[PDB]
């Protein structure tokens, strides 16, 4: 089986695989529709009680599974339970990075034809105090390229640009993952890492030199960094809060597991696990923290911020920040910057979301590196026709997978890992190998308080939100649904098929 080469290449493909468009794009988002804030306290709290912990559960769970050649669910869940519904609820861990990656790509692909046309200048040219007459030229800009609909019909008509720069953005992801997991991804590992690290502190610098007639950077940070207790008792912050931390750690999509499949048997995962964790977070709240929002604070004031946040997932980092940095001088050039930091941050991070069907085929499958990673572009490619054409296929894709599907899968794997398997006997797995040991009053924590933690969060999500969700939104999302069931049902006879090629193999063994 491939193995990390180096400790550090281990440690720094582990941060790109966490290091991602969730903190440049998401968080900010999170953090500015939920009273910044008072979104930060729950985060906090979530990312000690659930983030923490199920990294260190899914390192171990990968890496046992690598010492027996697998490193994808519904392998590693049968070692743990060896009851078929495991393998069953082990195509979550081959689904959810699957559907993700299905726009994670395309919309990575858009933060690359964005810093290609920001580099060249091929930008929308406002004219030089009208807020309005600023910002639409941006907006103009980003619809175009994914071409939101402009009728009635739920229909996207992307540019020629933005389908030909998915290409190429499925090329790069393919041309790395080809390489394997050595001389793939680690070896990409170490070039993007430290220059996404650059660009970010070079980006946060001019930021906080930025100060207008509205506030500055300044005000951006005391937004986002004064408590505000009296949003503690509110559930759509604290759904909000855990939703963030399972995505910006990539928890719940399988994507860890499968990284440290290749970390050998006898190599530290307790201290690995929580120096990836860490450097995430860092990137998460002061980097991607103290750009976009800290921006349009010093432009706009809080009160348009916050109301710019809450406008989409998108409007802040393609078109508000993009058209602050034009009223600056060399601000085409910042803007290009701006893209290519969240081009890599992507980058890093589909490649390790892709990784897990490539594991399984090589793994369950014995499909070739070669087969396995063209295979996956194949489907994702394929796939992203729906997102790059159906208005609004993203978001049901974001929410069934990306949101609801994480937080269930996240519980799912503890509940097999600390409770089905043995919570000692996965304690012991846990800190095997350890250069430090897990603080003994995490046992407890992973043991009882965060299964029930995020078994209360489902519960009150499938009471007071995801009602709204089945009966509130326009029929279209039934094709996204549609599909994506057919996937899972997809994956699940591909494990079928597993099972049988390893029926036949040990018949003949
Ligand atoms: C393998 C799956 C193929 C699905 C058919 C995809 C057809 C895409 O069609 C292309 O879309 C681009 C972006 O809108 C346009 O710019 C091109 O002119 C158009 O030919
Ligand atoms: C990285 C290289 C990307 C090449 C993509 C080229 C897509 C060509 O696309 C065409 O470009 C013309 C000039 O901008 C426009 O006038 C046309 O409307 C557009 O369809
Ligand atoms: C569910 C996903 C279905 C994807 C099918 C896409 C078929 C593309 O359809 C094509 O798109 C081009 C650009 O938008 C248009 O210029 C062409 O006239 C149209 O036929
Ligand atoms: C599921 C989302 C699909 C989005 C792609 C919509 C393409 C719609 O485009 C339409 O397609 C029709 C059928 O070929 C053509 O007859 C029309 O001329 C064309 O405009
Ligand atoms: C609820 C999650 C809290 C995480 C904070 C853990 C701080 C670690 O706490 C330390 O752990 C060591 C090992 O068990 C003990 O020996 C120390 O006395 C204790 O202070
Ligand atoms: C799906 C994950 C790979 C996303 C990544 N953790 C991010 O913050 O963008
Ligand atoms: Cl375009
Ligand atoms: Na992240
Ligand atoms: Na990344």
């Amino acid at each position: 089986r491939e193995h990390w080469a180096t400790r550090l290449g281990l440690i720094l493909a582990m941060a790109g695989n966490a290091v991602g468009l969730g903190n440049f794009l998401r968080f900010p988002v999170q953090a500015a529709e939920n009273g910044g804030g008072a979104f930060m306290i729950p985060y906090i709290i979530a990312f000690l009680l659930v983030g923490i912990p199920l990294m260190w559960i899914e390192w171990a769970m990968g890496r046992y599974g690598g010492a027996q050649g697998h490193g994808t669910t519904p392998a590693i869940f049968y070692l743990l339970w060896r009851n078929r519904f495991a393998k069953i609820l082990g195509v979550f861990g081959l689904w959810i990075p699957l559907v993700v990656a299905i726009y994670y790509v395309y919309i990575e692909s858009w933060t690359l034809g964005f810093a290609i046309k920001f580099l060249v200048g091929l930008v929308p040219e406002p004219p030089p105090t009208d807020p309005d007459s600023i910002l639409r030229p941006f907006k103009e800009f980003l619809y175009s390229y994914i071409g939101v609909p402009k009728g009635d019909e739920p229909i996207l008509k992307p540019s020629l640009f933005a389908y030909i720069v998915f290409l190429i953005t499925m090329f790069i992801n393919v041309s790395i993952l080809i390489r394997g997991i050595s001389k793939g991804i680690e070896r990409f590992a170490k070039i993007a890492m430290p220059t996404l690290f650059i660009l970010a502190v070079f980006l946060v610098i001019r930021v906080f030199l930025l100060e207008t007639p509205n506030g500055t950077a300044a005000d951006g940070l005391n937004f986002l960094w004064t408590p505000d207790f009296e949003k503690l008792k509110d559930p759509g912050v604290w759904i909000a809060a855990v939703g963030q931390i399972f995505f910006t750690l990539s928890l719940g999509f399988g994507a860890i597991i499968t990284y440290a499949s290749y970390v050998r048997k006898d190599q530290d995962i307790v201290l690995s696990g929580l120096t990836a964790a860490t450097l995430n977070e860092k990137a998460e709240v002061i980097l991607g923290g103290s750009i976009s929002i800290p921006a349009a604070v010093a432009f706009f004031g809080v009160a348009n911020a916050v109301a710019i946040a809450k406008a989409g997932a998108f409007n802040l980092g393609f078109i508000t920040l993009p058209a602050i940095f034009s009223q600056t001088a060399g601000g085409t050039f910042l803007g290009f910057l701006w893209f290519f930091l969240l081009f890599f941050a992507g980058l890093t991070s589909s490649i390790a979301i892709m990784q897990p069907m490539i594991a399984f085929l090589e793994d369950e499958l014995k499909l070739s590196r070669k087969h396995a990673v063209l295979w996956t572009a194949a489907i994702v490619f394929f796939s992203a026709h729906l997102v790059m054409f159906l208005n609004k296929s993203l978001d049901e894709m974001d929410f069934w997978a990306g949101t609801i599907g994480v937080v269930f899968f996240g519980l799912t794997e503890l509940i097999i890992f600390f409770w089905i398997f043995g919570a000692d006997k996965a304690w012991e797995e846990i800190n095997r190998g350890g250069i430090i040991k897990v603080p003994r009053i995490y046992y407890y924590v992973m043991r009882y308080i965060t299964p029930a933690f995020l078994a209360v969060l489902l519960v009150v999500w499938a009471r007071e939100y995801i009602p709204k969700i089945m009966e509130e939104t326009h029929w279209t999302v039934w094709i996204t649904r549609f599909y994506i069931i057919g996937l899972f049902l997809f994956l699940t006879f591909l494990v079928f098929l597993a099972e049988r090629r390893r029926n036949h193999e040990s018949a003949g063994t």
